[PDB]
């Protein structure tokens, strides 16, 4: 699966 971190 794909992953996104929005800090
Ligand atoms: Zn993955």
């Amino acid at each position: 699966g794909s992953n996104q971190n929005n800090f």
